[PDB]
Formats: structure tokens, sequence, C-alpha cells
């Protein structure tokens, strides 16, 4: 037995760095458990209030700029965070996005982040179960 | 002129394959993906090529995740013009590749989005 | 509130360049990037930042592909109106580094592709 939907929604990007000098990981391995741990943490304590669970695929990475500006040679290490608003679980896709936003201040609070950005994209999301 | 990406992602099933590591796991989808898309190309005369990526999926605790996120893989790729005459039938054989993933990896659930793009192809 | 980002897929050949480890042939290309992104921006006044990421890239071995896939480099990044007045001149500018990056890594093929955005900047 199979059921899938199909509809057209909104994904979400967002990049942070790894405030290396702060957290101390050794690798992207441990980085990205650092950063799920944290994602974890305050996406539970935003679904407690609101009832809107944002999860988010984490991948290893680094972000190259121009030293002049801080970045170290070959590039910095960042995570970047992705999710799709699930019309399974999302009744209301403004609201989604207005909680997306808020989960991202608080990463960049909780990384001790400068900057940070956040994007939204249109998707058509096909789930299968 | 716009073509399509696609992206899904996929749990690994620890508890069917028995892998170590993400370097390990992320071998494994790349075989599984390269089996089954040999196997739809022989039928169809379409073959789907992926870029995969390691990863973990970040959700609730209560749900089953482990703590900090569970590993997981994520396959994208992009309809080339150079290779696809038929928008359609290349979006059908990406569904019916994302089932059969699902099928092979062991998975409760799979998520396959589609997105606009403009590909710039260069040879 | 619009804008664009990109993707571009790499290959790493290690025929050439000889790397020993996905975190190394990052290393490489991010280098690279970084030399060409600033010549770039010391003529043009536009500086194109990426997000690199590792990958492998699952496709038929009857062409060439290894099995479980090519060890790959994802590059991404996102035209952001703090730094870019024009669009169009951006997307010229990404082309011409894809181009370049395309030379400087000997490869036969390159994709890069773009994607509208909606882009939030927190400062
Ligand atoms: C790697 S698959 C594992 C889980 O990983 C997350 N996940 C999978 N693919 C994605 C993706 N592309 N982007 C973001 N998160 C994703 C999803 O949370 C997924 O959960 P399932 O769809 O498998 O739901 C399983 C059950 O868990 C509950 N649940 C899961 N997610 C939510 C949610 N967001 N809101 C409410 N309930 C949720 C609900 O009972 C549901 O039937
Ligand atoms: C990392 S580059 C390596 C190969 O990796 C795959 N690839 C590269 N970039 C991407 C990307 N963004 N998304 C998904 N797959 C990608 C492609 O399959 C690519 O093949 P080439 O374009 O280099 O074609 C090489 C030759 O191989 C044949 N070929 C390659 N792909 C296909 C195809 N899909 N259908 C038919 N023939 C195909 C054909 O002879 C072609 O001239
Ligand atoms: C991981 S964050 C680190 C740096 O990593 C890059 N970066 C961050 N997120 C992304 C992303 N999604 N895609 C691509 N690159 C990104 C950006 O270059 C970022 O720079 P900041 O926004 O923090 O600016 C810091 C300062 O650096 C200068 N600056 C940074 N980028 C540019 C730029 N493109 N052109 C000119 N000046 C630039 C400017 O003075 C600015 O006040």
């Amino acid at each position: 037995n199979a059921m899938a939907h199909m509809g057209k929604t909104l994904r979400f990007e967002i990049v942070s760095g790894v405030n290396k000098g702060y957290f101390h990981t050794n690798s992207q391995s441990e980085s990205l458990d650092l950063v799920g741990g944290i994602w974890q943490k305050i996406a539970k304590e935003e679904f407690e209030k609101s009832n809107i669970y944002v999860s988010a695929v984490i991948k290893p990475s680094k972000t190259v700029y121009n030293q002049e500006w801080g970045c170290p040679e070959n590039g910095q290490e960042t995570v970047v965070l992705t999710g799709v608003a699930n019309e399974e679980f999302v009744d209301d896709i403004e609201k989604w996005k207005d909680t997306v936003i808020k989960l991202a201040k608080e990463l960049k609070n909780q990384m001790k982040q400068s900057t940070l950005t956040c994007e939204f994209i249109e998707t058509e999301l096909h789930y299968f179960k």
C-alpha cells in the first residue's frame, strides 16, 4: 500500500558560520553534530509554543570570500540548513515562514555570528508514504 | 529557456545495511542510485544522473530522531537539454526513481522536490 | 524582493592534482575560487562569494563514472542587494567565473544553474 501527495510550497536555506574560536570542533562531522543539537533544542522550544515544528537537513561546507574581510585561506567552516513546508504538517505558509525567520535569528545568536542568510525558494513537493 | 532540477532526501537504514560512517553510507547510496538509474535507462532510454551529499536531518526525538540528527543523504539533478527532449517524460522518470529508492533503502517516508532552474552547460 | 542564486558542480581531477581526500579536494577548489573571485572583483567591483560542499556525482560506468560515483564539489552563492546593484552584470560575472573554474580544474564539462530566491540578510 502507498500514498503520494503533490503540491506547491516553499523551501528554506540558511547558511551559518561555525565559530571554531568558541566551540573548538575538530571535524565537519563534529560541527554537524554541534549545529544539529542546537537546532533540535530551538525547534522543539518553538513547536511547544506554536505547534509548528521546522525540521532541517544539515550539510557540511566551507564558505569562500576575501581574506581582506577576515576569511581564512581556502574558506571559513560553515553549515547549510534546508527544509520544506510539508502540507502534511503545515496549514499556514505565512506563519511557517515567520517561524523559520525567528529560528534563523536564534541560530545566529547561538552560533555567535555577525551575519546570517535565510532564503525562501518556490518548490513542488512530492511526499511519499 | 527554463528546465527543472530535483532534490531527494533519504535515510540510510543502519538497521538493514549496517554502515559505520558517513563515508560508507554515501558510497552505499551512490551504488544503489547507480544500479536503479541504469535499470530505468535500459527501459526508457532516460538516464538520470545524481549529485549526492552527506547530511544529518534534525527533527523531534519523540518521533524517532537520534540526538543531534539522523544520518541522511541528499540527491540532486537537473534535466539537461543535451540529453533530454521531453521534460514531462523526464519528470515521470524521476518520480519512478524516487519511489524505487524509497523501496531499496527501506524508508517509511521520502521527499522529492522539483524547482525551476536556468541551466548553462559548458562543454 | 526577489534575487538569484547559482549552483556549479565540478570534478576535482585527481589525474592532475592528486588529492587524497574530500577534505583536501575541498580546500583545493576553495583556494582556486578565492584567487579567481578576487581577480574579478578588482576588475568589475563585483565579488562572488561561494559556499562549497563535498559530494559525489553518479552516472553510467560506461561513460567513465567510478563505481559508486565521481568525487565532486558543489559551489553555491546568492546575489546580495547589500553588495550587488545589477542582477544582469552579476549573472555575467558568475558565468565568467564558472568558465574560469572549468579551465583551472581542467574539466571537460561543467554545469552552472540560476534559481530565483528571496534573500533575508541579517547583520
Ligand atoms: C529522514 S525522514 C524523517 C524525518 O526527517 C524530516 N525530513 C525528511 N525530509 C526532509 C526534508 N526534505 N526537509 C526537511 N525535513 C525533512 C521529517 O521530519 C521526516 O519525518 P517523516 O515525514 O518521516 O514523519 C514521521 C512522523 O513524525 C512526525 N513528524 C515529522 N515531521 C513533523 C513535523 N514537521 N511536524 C509534525 N509532525 C512531524 C509525524 O508523526 C510523522 O508522521
Ligand atoms: C561531473 S561531469 C560527469 C557527469 O556527471 C553528471 N553531472 C554533472 N553535473 C551534474 C549535475 N549538476 N547534476 C547531475 N548530474 C550531473 C553528468 O552525467 C556528467 O556527464 P557529462 O555532461 O560530463 O557527459 C559526458 C558524456 O557522457 C554521456 N552522458 C552523460 N550524461 C548523460 C545522460 N544523462 N544521458 C546520456 N548520455 C549522458 C554522453 O556521452 C556525454 O557526452
Ligand atoms: C559566513 S559569513 C562570512 C561571509 O561569507 C559569505 N557568505 C555568507 N553567506 C553566504 C551565502 N549564503 N552564499 C554565499 N556567500 C555567503 C559572505 O561573503 C559573508 O560576508 P558577510 O556578509 O559576513 O560580510 C562581512 C563584510 O565583508 C564584506 N563583504 C562580504 N561579502 C562581500 C561582497 N560580496 N562584496 C563586497 N563586500 C563584501 C563587507 O565589508 C561586509 O561588511
